């Protein structure tokens, strides 16, 4: 429980390998970890793989069952749907540029329009959690100049969760892909 500095992206990993050890997690203290990991692009420019019409996901590490490690990137004006998180904990460090996170209230079984509860801005460095019962959300690159790289923790791992529809609040189920897996392009 001795919580030190990640010198390296590769310090954090084996870091969070560490704090991923048990059952349980101390959300607190793998997002003061993954906060305090100074973003070093040289280190993640392997995972660092875009695509010009949308974001994508870049698989980083398996965590040994407990949890995915992956970095995204998001092209300007790139943005997710509204979801949910499939009963993980969800952590959100940005490495490069700025997010836009949204967040929206689970919808009552009324068809009625999702409306925000509030909204921040992830600035780089910065270290944000979501679970599903803080609620669903977005997350957007409203930049027009600047792609953004976020690095993401999801535990336990999950490749499936639920969009909803901001204008009735109704869901699907949605399989998410990963772009590439430990720096190989996976179509
Ligand atoms: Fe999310
Ligand atoms: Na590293
Ligand atoms: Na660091
Ligand atoms: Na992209
Ligand atoms: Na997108
Ligand atoms: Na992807
Ligand atoms: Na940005
Ligand atoms: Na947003
Ligand atoms: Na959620
Ligand atoms: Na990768």
């Amino acid at each position: 429980t001795e919580l030190l500095k990640p010198r390296t992206l590769a310090d954090l990993i084996r870091i969070l390998h560490e704090l991923f050890a048990g059952d349980e997690v101390n959300v607190e203290e793998v997002q003061a970890v993954l906060e305090a990991y100074e973003s070093n692009p040289a280190e993640w420019a392997l995972y660092a793989k875009f695509d010009q019409y949308r974001y994508t996901r870049n698989l980083v590490d398996q965590g040994n069952g407990k949890f995915n490690l992956m970095i995204l990137c998001w092209g300007e004006g790139h943005g997710s749907s509204i979801h949910d998180h499939t009963d993980s904990h969800g952590f959100l460090k940005l490495l490069q540029g700025n997010l836009k996170e949204t967040l929206f209230d689970w919808p009552d079984k009324k068809s009625n329009e999702m409306i925000k509860k509030s909204e921040r801005t992830l600035r780089e460095n910065q270290c944000a959690y979501i679970n599903d019962s803080i609620g669903l959300h977005r997350v957007e690159n409203v930049s027009h100049t600047e792609p953004a790289v976020s690095l993401h923790l999801y535990s336990p791992p999950f490749d499936t969760c639920h969009a909803f529809d901001q204008r009735t609040g109704h869901k699907n189920k949605v399989t998410m892909t990963f772009h590439s897996k430990f720096g190989i392009r996976t179509p």
